[PDB]
RNA sequence: AAAAAAAA
RNA sequence: AAAAAAA
RNA sequence: AAAAAA
RNA sequence: AAAAAAAA
RNA sequence: AAAAAAA
RNA sequence: AAAAAA
């Protein structure tokens, strides 16, 4: 009884890989999605060519990648998916037409297409929700060559704009940075670096993280973090008898999504800055444990750092 | 023996709410201000198209709402709120028609079109100002996505052009920074962001917020502040027995809106940017608060209503 | 008996309001001077519209303007100014049409025009001072919203681009600021925004301003001063006998423009030798002589505010 | 008796002005200067027209100024000088011709306008170092609006560029910021801000200012300093016997214009000062030579200015 | 049993210096590497004219330098190399034409044009991961002049065009500089000052820098450092018996390249923009340490905070 | 037995100054020098005239000085130089034609033009030497007006754009200044305002400076620093036996050029500015010492945290 | 502290 | 409190 | 000291 | 930590 | 590690 | 003083 967007993945994953498709490796799920995403991005070989608006050398590229072979059954992409004879037939009915709209498909009523393009819709949505989970977990011992300076580490991660335009709440990078540095409409979301999301294997079953599941340490910090945010958080992760790289979820830090500090001048008051610092290494972290929320003290370093510390 | 302005929202809302429309409940008056609000300002499915001056996307906007059915009776508006089958009749004969000024009406001398026009502002105010409170109460527990630094938070609440041109006083977001931002005549308000609106249960009767009256702590919080305002404003409520989420207002603060005190360099004087800060803890800082004995000083808390308010959920 | 531009007000006023016009009045006159400036600049009803290089925004208020009825005889300006039925001559005959300049003006050679542009410009400059004298007197108890930090403050009063152009270093404003911020020539005049205006009463006679006149507190403030001032100018003026309601000017202030210490023979500079800020001081120069006044330190509008309290 | 530059200087005035030249008020000799520096610089009305290069708005003044008519005898120069009827023969006799070079009147060869022009230019240099020292001395009692910031007060006094040309080391002003921010040769010389001048009473006469003059506070401050100079320079005056206004000069300060840099070499750190290293600006103190020796006077961290206003208060 | 990479810089060394290249000496290995460099990018008296924009004066050089006779067999080349008279041959047919680009190759489809094209493209990035590891051995104890502040020093080395086109991720100078400072495509790739570069005698063999090979003091630290780096890099060489200037590797540095201090605001905390500075106001910078990958395990060792060049200098 | 440079400029002196030149006299060879630097730079009247791209007060100045007749046979120069009647020939032969260029020169393949300006240039970097010891040396014992902050004095000599162009590694200045600022090709030399040069009556016979030579005090400074480099560098002199005015050398500062002490970040390790200052915060720059190299050995000795200029002033009183 | 390039 | 008036 | 010279 | 719209 | 690509 | 002139 999974919700009708992870039905749509599940289905598309087993049309598209067969029984290649290990619905428990985190790897192999990511690369599942982000296959299926970029074959709805019509991003593969020999699918439509992007030449609305392109210039020469986009151009050329997209002609170029149109005229390449599609991939052909039994390709291997990734380590473990080996793709099937249906991935065409599914490519062909599934995947909505380039340049494509929902506003055309509702205007004409065809209750197929509009499920159709509902479904894409969904599919895009869990496979950038994947793929970010996927890029925390890789910048976590890996960074990226962009990231230099603080300006620079806000808009983690750098996806590209489909991925932008999926999940605009979580994706960041270039196009984050342009709508930031712009105007906002009403429909306007903020950059959620350390919103939650459940490991690939979790997602796509439609789990929801919380206290008591078995989970490794890099899972956990790659689903509730990413490489550059504070040491403190390894502290939801417990390591099980014996370790084994394998342990249990003991919290999940409060205020994890949004945040806000500042204090408006008001009745003869004088406006804050920020409230926390009106030290800066006592700062805490809400942790909401079985028993209720504790503070944490923070560590000061970089998960990214201390990990790279910890390795021995 | 209520002001013709509450009178017209009165009646106005009981006749296109039926016995739908509770005038206790402050979601329900919010949601059904709210309506009016759009359907005073043709924003309804099919009423007038704004195409005066309407780009190719606009105009395409307006051309869709107005070929869009119109609400029809029975519909469900909010939560708790039925329209009635008069609906239509006060839409059609209440609200002005698209484009209609005040200055028109005067120079044609019908009295039955003056007191239309008049009727209508004065709804569109008492709308508005309900709105600017709902915008308050929200933003007690959910800021706004927009609002990331104080320039942002300076311009709260972020409402539409109609909001800022009913209650330019009150109403705040794009407009009022294009106002602020640029040339200032006379007739020039300053947005009062901490101005005192009535829950709105309170403003459709007349009744004027005072020491003595059963309120919610988020309701006091709102009418006086919104989210982003200091927490030492909780001092201003008191819980009554039982607690029960029912309490009652002990004060209301002081210098919510408004003095000056620069001294301009002058005859060799050097400026003073403030003549009381003369001779850098801000959590020293305290308010006034009018109590029923008199005015009190109380230290600020240092942490947002917000942040308060989340710390103190549980 | 009076220079030109006072006597080109004194007869505008004479005509436009009759017997109406009270010659003792303050705020009659500055009503007056605002109404004759708004005839002289086509800004009231049914003048010529400004459509050279208007945006069809603010051709749209021209039509309207143009369009709109004249003022009619007897209608009421301010408080206790009537226009009289021979307005609308003056307006037609005293009033150059618009968009003339002085260039064209004497390249046709007429005396009797090029003297009735320089009455025009003389009566602009007049009506222009009497606002700026105005807006100090209002700015002493009404606080201008619009300014709220002393950068806002600097470029008072905030006037119409006009009132710039007949009095460019009396009038701050956008203006002002443009000019200011644009490229400076030498006609490039700065904000005189503490320079000394006869009030209208005395303006209009010729009367300069001076120690012994029997003036109002508030009027004498605002002739030196404005609202946003420091208080110790309230040192210029002494309650009367009897107190009542007009006192007497004891001493004006001195404007100046420095305690520096520029470094020499080794010595290091300072910006203040003085430095607290209250310790100040401002050169009042009474009849007996100069004496230095420590500054108060408090607005004068809040001092006129405590001292009504 | 007197050298050729202060004897040519009163032969002008006595001819230009006969008797009405006082020759003990300091005042009266500024202005006699300031107007003969305007004879000898042609910016007297009915003189020529500067024309050279200059640009169609400068063409207009020039214009101007040459259809103006000439001053008249007996013109009311300043407040106690009058022009005498002789004044037009010495300004036609004794002023070179615009645009005179002293390489052309060499190579012309005649003994007399070689000796006008050198007589010119010494009266130039006179006069210029006159006008110095009166706007030493009006800004110890007067303010210049344009002087705000110390950049703008390193560059007083603010002359005309033919008082720069005449003494460079002396004049500050547009033309010697140009000078300091533009190219620097050989011949380039530092704005000496406080090389002292003695007062023109006494320069006219070539006394040199030293210890025992019998002088007033302002004009010894102005002859070695100016409006915005530290306060403890009036340590070189002392009021005489019954106050009065004319005292007796005790001692002249040091340094009026070495440095004390080292900079960097052989792996050393550079230094900003040698003396500094080892920090309180008011514990300074300036060398004043008295006649019984040098003493070190602590800085007053007050400006002349205000000292003479808090002690005329 | 080489890579082809590095085969194809022996070949062409042999055909081009005979028996005179010897392959043990790192000054040898070097100026052959650069000589092979400036005769594939076409830089050689009688080759081809860089003409397709220049300039006036380059037009001119170019001109010159296409008129100017080319080297003949038997001419010295550095110390101890010594052209062959094959030399023509070799630049005649190993030498890809001016202008030619590997697309136009690969979509012609001859076999033979591909492979040359390939090794002139590996000979390339072999001569300027010499080039590199020579600039490094050289600033050891002369700096260039260019560098005087911070600024400055963090650009190094200084090589032309084409020595950042084949090796972006060592080459730094003017053409670094200028990509760092402006967009940054996802194929952007960090200047890393300190990567690891074997010396050449190790280069042209494929043998891996590590620890317990004898090389000299200057060749370990301008294989992992350079001269304004931090002196106690040192620490990684040891001396062997009897000194003689040649010890051995005794460990390598750790976090050679990706170094990232950053610790962005996240749940509530502040954000810092350095992880080591931040601390309470201690600023102790002398009490850092590196950490070295030793035989038995990684080590911590403070450091010494005066460059490697001032280090050297000092105990000459 | 001398190098070319040194032969030229002796040749050239000797023929232009017959014997009134003195070959043991700083001050005589500096001016002769420098005498020799205007006729080779067509600075002297009555040479071609600069008009390429002067400006035209530029053009002016240069047709003066064409017009202006040159200097006539015995005219003095300096104090004790006397120019002889074959100076005629001299400037006429040995000075290269105006905007001549070695590449011309060697297009012509005449061996005779070419070595002339190979002696040519060899002669002006020979002058320049001269030319910014005597600056130095002026430095000692009057300070200039220009300099008047670090800043300032970061860029001296101030010498003319020949003496740049003939040599960049020690005359700085204006053009210094400019190339500094502007782009930095791989040619690029920084100012070594502390360079060594052997005085004039060595330079020209080519002795090295080292220790044991017999120099005065002053000539020796203004070799290896001038007037507002630190007073340390007396050190490296003694009063010969008998005080007199003529000592001996004791030893050199080391570390005369090529001083860098930054350190760059690496390997998780932070960057410096300065290896001398950072410390731990006590900035007391009198604890400095310098590496004088001497017969025996290098000795650190402590800087003495004054001028040069102030220094000599000090023992001169 | 060798040669070849090469004016505000 | 009366008057005026959109990306 | 002298010689240049908005 | 839902429905609507929508590239260098 | 494979791909693309000068003042 | 006079002349310019959102």
């Amino acid at each position: 009884e999974l919700p009708r967007n992870l039905e749509v993945f599940n289905e598309a994953c087993g049309h598209v890989f067969g029984s290649s498709f290990n619905r428990e490796d985190n790897s192999v799920i990511s690369d599942a999605a982000a296959f299926l995403f970029k074959m709805h991005t019509h991003s593969l070989d020999g699918q439509e060519a992007k030449v609305l608006r392109a210039s020469e050398k986009k151009r050329e590229r997209e002609n170029a990648k149109k005229s390449r072979k599609a991939p052909e059954a039994g390709m291997r992409v990734g380590r473990s998916l080996i793709l099937t004879s249906r991935w065409t037939e599914y490519c062909a009915t599934c995947v909505p037409a380039l340049g494509s709209k929902m506003k055309v498909i509702k205007a004409s009523g065809d209750a197929a297409m509009i499920q159709m393009m509902k479904d894409h819709n969904s599919l895009l949505r869990v496979c950038v929700r994947i793929e970010v989970w996927k890029a925390r977990y890789v910048s976590l011992v890996a960074l990226d060559e962009r990231i230099q300076t603080l300006e620079d580490a806000q808009w983690f991660p750098y996806l590209s704009g489909d991925s932008y335009r999926a999940c605009p709440g979580l994706v960041g990078g270039y196009f984050a940075k342009k709508a930031a540095a712009g105007e906002r409409g009403k429909n306007y979301k903020k950059l959620n670096q350390t919103a939650i999301i459940p490991p690939p294997r979790f997602l796509i079953i439609g789990h929801r993280l919380q206290i008591g599941d078995q989970v490794t340490l890099r899972e956990l910090l790659a689903s509730i973090a990413w490489g550059l945010c504070d040491g403190v958080l390894a502290e939801c992760w417990s390591p099980s008898q014996g370790d084994g790289s394998i342990g249990v979820v003991v919290g999940l830090p409060l205020q994890a999504t949004g945040s806000c500090f500042l204090v408006v001048a008001s009745h003869g008051l004088s406006a804050i800055a920020d409230s926390r610092i009106e030290n800066l290494l006592e700062e805490c972290i809400a942790i909401q444990k079985q028993d209720g929320v504790i503070k944490c003290k923070r560590s000061g370093k970089s998960l990214y750092h201390c990990l790279k510390e910890t390795a021995g």
